[PDB]
Order: C-alpha cells, then sequence, then structure tokens
C-alpha cells in the first residue's frame, strides 16, 4: 500500500524512533535523489507518497512550498529541496560518505551541479510540449547543456566526483534516467564521456536497484498527460 | 589602485602562497558575499575587480560563466558561484565557523536561503526598471517575500541561525544594504523582526566594515544606469 495520500487524508503520525520519513512521489526526480542517497547509504526509512494534484491540506505544514521531497525525521525535524535532503542525510548517517571530504572536492562537486541545471527544466518542457517546433530548439538545448557538462566538467574517471560513484552522480541520474525513458539517448551522441557515463552508472547497484521500468513509467506519463490525479498511483 | 581589469588587460599571475585571490566587482552583492566571509574570517586575500561591460578574455577562463565572485587559491584551484565560494572558504579556513556544525541547523540555512531567493532579481528589476507601473507590483514583491522571511523562518533570536551572526545572515545581507541604499526600507515596515535584524546587523563589525557609502553606490547606479563602462570604477 504505497498509494498515495491526497486530500481529506489523516495528517501522518509522527515519524519512529530508529527511522526517518520521506515525503515523496514515486515518478519525482527531484525525490529520486533523495531515495538515491537513503539506499546507497542503507537508511532505515519510511515512505509516503503524495498526490501532487490532489494535495492533502497538512502537506503545506510540512513544507510551505508543497513540494517533495521532503525529509521529516524522528525529532519531527523537516528538510525540503532535494539537494538539502541529499547532504543532511550524507551528513547525519554514517557509512560510506557521498561527499568528499576535501573542501575543493566538495565546491567543485557542486560547481558541476550547477552545471547541470538547466537541464531538468528542459526535461519538464519537452514532456510538456505538443509542437514541432518545440521539440527541434529543445534538442538544440539539449545538445548545448550536455556539451557544457561533457566539456566544461573535463571529467577523466569513471563518475563525476572521481573513480567511485558519489554524491554528484546521484544528484543527476534521475534526468539522465528520464532523457533515456523518453527515448532521447541520441542527446548524447556527441557527448562519449556522458555517454560512457550513463553505461557505468546503470551498472552501480544502488542506481540499478531503483531505475523505474519502461512500463511504469509510459504509465504515469499518459495519465500525467490527462491530467488525471491517478497519474501518481500507476502500477497500483 | 583598486581600478577593474578590462579587455585587454595582461592575465593575472599566480596567487601568491599564503593567499587566496577573490576576482569581484565593488557594487556586486554576490561578490559582497564573499567579501564579507574574507573579512569575518580574517582571511588574507588579493582583489582584482573585473569590468564588467569591458571583460577580460582571459577571464572566461576563470569562470566559464564570466560571473563575479571568482576565487582562485595559490594551488590554482577556481571557484565560482557566491554561495559555493562561500561555503568552501568557511570549510578551507581556521577560525570562528560560519556554518553550524550541526546537519539539520546546517539544512535550516539553507532552506532559509531558499526562502530568501526571489529577492535578488526583485532588487534588479527595481533598479532596472523605469514605469510607475513596475514599481507598484514590484513593491507588492517585496512585501510578499519579506513576509516569508519574516513568518516562516519564524525566528526567536537575533539572527538567522541563532543569537550569532553566520553564514546565512552574509548570505542575505547584501541585498538588504541595497534596499536601504534605494531608499526601500518601508518594504520591511510589516516586518518587525527582519527591521530589528537589520539594525542588528549594522552593529556586526564585519558588516559595518563592508557597508558601501550612499555617495560611492549613487555614482556606481548613476554610470550604471547609462550603461557607461566607468560604473565599476566610480569613487576612484
Ligand atoms: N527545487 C525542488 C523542486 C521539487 C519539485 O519540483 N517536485 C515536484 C515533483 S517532481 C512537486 O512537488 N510538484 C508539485 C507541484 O508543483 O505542485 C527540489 O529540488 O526539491
Ligand atoms: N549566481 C551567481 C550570480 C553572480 C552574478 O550575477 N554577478 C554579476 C555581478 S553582481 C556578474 O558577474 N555579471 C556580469 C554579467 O552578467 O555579464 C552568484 O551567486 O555568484
Amino acid at each position: 500500500s504505497a498509494r498515495s495520500l491526497g486530500k481529506g487524508s489523516a495528517p501522518p503520525g509522527p515519524v519512529p524512533e530508529g527511522s526517518i520519513r520521506i515525503y515523496s512521489m514515486r515518478f519525482c526526480p527531484f525525490a529520486e535523489r533523495t531515495r538515491l542517497v537513503l539506499k546507497a547509504k542503507g537508511i532505515r526509512h519510511e515512505v509516503i507518497n503524495i498526490n501532487l494534484k490532489n494535495k492533502p491540506e497538512w502537506f503545506f505544514k510540512k513544507n510551505p512550498f508543497g513540494l517533495v521531497p521532503v525529509l521529516e525525521n524522528s525529532q519531527g525535524q523537516l528538510i525540503y529541496e532535494s539537494a538539502i535532503t541529499c547532504e543532511y542525510l550524507d551528513e547525519a548517517y554514517p557509512g560510506k560518505k557521498l561527499l568528499p571530504d576535501d573542501p575543493y572536492e566538495k565546491a567543485c562537486q557542486k560547481m558541476i551541479l550547477e552545471l547541470f541545471s538547466k537541464v531538468p527544466s528542459l526535461v519538464g518542457s519537452f514532456i510538456r510540449s505538443q509542437n514541432k517546433e518545440d521539440y527541434a530548439g529543445l534538442k538544440e538545448e539539449f545538445r548545448k547543456e550536455f556539451t557544457k557538462l561533457e566539456v566544461l566538467t573535463n571529467k577523466k574517471t569513471t563518475f563525476f566526483g572521481g573513480n567511485s560513484i558519489s554524491m554528484i552522480d546521484y544528484l543527476i541520474w534521475p534526468w539522465f534516467e528520464r532523457l533515456e525513458a523518453m527515448k532521447l539517448n541520441e542527446c548524447v551522441d556527441h557527448t562519449p564521456k556522458l555517454k560512457l557515463w550513463m553505461a557505468a552508472m546503470k551498472e552501480d547497484p544502488t542506481v540499478s536497484a531503483l531505475l523505474t521500468s519502461e512500463k511504469d513509467w509510459q504509465g504515469f506519463l499518459e495519465l500525467y498527460l490527462q491530467n488525471s490525479p491517478e497519474a501518481c498511483d500507476y502500477g497500483l
């Protein structure tokens, strides 16, 4: 019963000792960031999915912005903005550190994130565009932005922060996952490193574990395009 | 000779052992963030101002975005985006920590920063607006955003991160400094805490030390509005 909560739903009880809770939506790439970090760190947690068309009134008490993801810990603290939530999880929980100890590498990873920053909007505006015109230009935009990542980051290692997967990879992944799902892999045909990086990413056990199937993505997508409240719950 | 560097200028030499260098502009509030942190931490540094109308070609090698601020350390590393530069300085240098040790407080400070995020654009669009219409609406916008900071942050202490000044205060200050300079203090007449916070901010030795005088701001502003390359160098 991972079915989303909507208007009229009971405000949830307090997050139990030993857990953290994520307010999420199954097809939200921003929330995927958080879930990737949760999984990679082996963090014990609860998921509550939020129906984004039919939002529970109590949800604006969780995040004044009314967006997912939001973390709520067992001390009743609330954290929103996907990047903030990922950084918090890495700092507050034991195990493999996803952010490097070194201040420059940390900074460089945030600089990479900033290079990637145009992509999410391009992806949303693609899904939500129906004119032959806007496809052509959006494609050009994809090319431009992907070369930025390819050329400006000057990756020499398998992943964006070095030889092992780390925060920066998990931060950008969801939109590359979506790119594939949208059959847009050819947008990275001119960017050899980025292209290889995608293949390496899919071999990662955490990335692998959180991939959404073609079936489920398409199911969400259909209902999303019909502006249906049931889109969030596709595939059950 | 803090005169800005422009097209044709010699690319600067390597940053000397024992120093960090900031690529700046005297009337840039984003760069003010960095300079505030430099001062608060007592960090030994160089300033090189960049003429933003007449940019040195070599400057895009410092930051592909061609924006200030940029840090360059004596190991030849480059850091851009004001927030990234401030966080790096705090991590990489000794003394008073401006960010709290605790992961939640860190996160909360970033959440505050996100609440403030609409303000810089509103300020720029005010300076650069000449229609009676756009003043009225921009004023409304100011009110709206300031109540967000007032109401959503629910400050109970003198500063945004507690009883002492810290990163979050220095991050948002430049635009409140600019608000005053633009004679817009009345935009915070409905926000008592924010209003008191401004007074407390001006008592801080670092904030105090970096205030730009009414004279100099107006001098920059006049020439900025004439789209003059000499705007950066006003007051000598
Ligand atoms: N900047 C936010 C964006 C989060 C976001 O946009 N989430 C979407 C779903 S992917 C949302 O909650 N939308 C509901 C709405 O917009 O009303 C983040 O990084 O977390
Ligand atoms: N997001 C950037 C914005 C920096 C920025 O906009 N700086 C301006 C001056 S305040 C700039 O360099 N403008 C030159 C230009 O736009 O061409 C930051 O946080 O550092």
